[PDB]
């Protein structure tokens, strides 16, 4: 099975694999430990299947919403960091994290949707959704739109949806969703009005807004981080800004945790503790890792106000706290089915507010 006096770590190699390999050898020299750091395909895949024999490695490395199912087959082991350490980084993050009221992963990194605008076109960026309709018809005068984001995908959507009380799965619960609860409606409804006064068009895809946004057609767009690079090469003079807000209240764009999870079959687990506490999550492991390649906001919250220094880490932490925690339960899956389907028959006339969300409540809740 695993391996005693040692510790094999899994990470995608999308991210800085590299860098963690460096934090480990840190440990090695500190320790005698080897570290080995590797980056399968389908990893989020192969540790069900190597785990539930008793295999795989010590520590996972992966985005939380899939350590719910983990948890839910006793693949993690439950973690236990004191106060102190729990302090060091983020509450939000931690929440991320919790299984059945169990702590079942460190959380690392965080990542959330922010209001990208190009400078040039709109010196001051809208602080509310409400302004934008308005806003678009001034640009429509010159040639330009306001906004072109990915309508297509809930999770591009659901920041509007949700900003007035609209909520996936409630804290925990399973039977209680907020997707066909009177804030829900009103912002989809606010969503297909834009659509049909022609502000925006149902058509939109990500391509088609991200095309838009670095020809310099349109002023505004919601992406996140994994798509500054290509702006950067665009030349284009962007910023990254809060969300606006719908009706008063901050838009709920979904977090998504880099999570590392130790495996329950683990007998390297008071190493793997040591490792993560004291070696990775320091200023020192994540700026090894995030030299390799970019974490984007950190859970760390003393090398966060580090990385703070730019206005793009600093506008997606901004945003990620105000968000909502991906559905980390197992039933995640119908949930994205269903409110994709509502949001696309809801733009196209095909239903109208009412009828597609509360097909979603149902499909969900069932």
């Amino acid at each position: 099975k695993i391996e005693e006096g040692k510790l094999v770590i899994w990470i995608n190699g999308d991210k800085g694999y590299n860098g963690l390999a460096e934090v480990g050898k840190k440990f090695e020299k500190d320790t005698g430990i080897k570290v080995t750091v590797e980056h399968p395909d389908k990893l989020e895949e192969k540790f069900p299947q190597v785990a539930a024999t008793g295999d795989g490695p010590d520590i996972i490395f992966w985005a939380h919403d899939r350590f719910g199912g983990y948890a839910q087959s006793g693949l993690l082991a439950e973690i236990t960091p004191d106060k102190a350490f729990q302090d060091k980084l983020y509450p939000f993050t931690w929440d991320a994290v919790r299984y059945n009221g169990k702590l079942i992963a460190y959380p690392i990194a965080v990542e959330a949707l922010s209001l990208i605008y190009n400078k040039d076109l709109l010196p001051n960026p809208p602080k509310t959704w409400e302004e934008i309709p308005a806003l678009d018809k001034e640009l429509k005068a010159k040639g330009k739109s306001a906004l072109m984001f990915n309508l297509q995908e809930p999770y591009f959507t659901w920041p509007l949806i949700a900003a007035d009380g609209g909520y996936a799965f409630k804290y925990g619960d399973i039977k209680d969703v907020g997707v066909d609860n009177a804030g829900a409606k009103a912002g989809l409804t606010f969503l297909v009005d834009l659509i049909k006064n022609k502000h925006m068009n149902a058509d939109t895809d990500y391509s088609i807004a991200e095309a838009a946004f670095n020809k310099g057609e349109t002023a505004m767009t919601i992406n996140g981080p994994w798509a500054w690079s290509n702006i950067d090469t665009s030349k284009v003079n962007y910023g990254v800004t809060v969300l606006p807000t719908f009706k008063g209240q901050p838009s709920k764009p979904f977090v998504g945790v880099l999570s590392a999870g130790i495996n329950a079959a683990s007998p390297n687990k008071e190493l793997a503790k040591e490792f993560l506490e004291n070696y990775l999550l320091t200023d020192e492991g994540l700026e090894a890792v995030n030299k390799d390649k970019p974490l984007g906001a950190v859970a760390l919250k003393s090398y966060e106000e580090e990385l703070a220094k730019d206005p793009r880490i600093a506008a997606t932490a901004e945003n990620a706290a105000k968000g909502e925690i991906m559905p980390n339960i197992p039933q995640m899956s119908a949930f994205w089915y269903a409110v994709r389907t509502a949001v696309i028959n809801a733009a196209s006339g095909r239903q109208t507010v009412d009828e597609a969300l509360k097909d979603a409540q149902t499909r969900i809740t069932k």
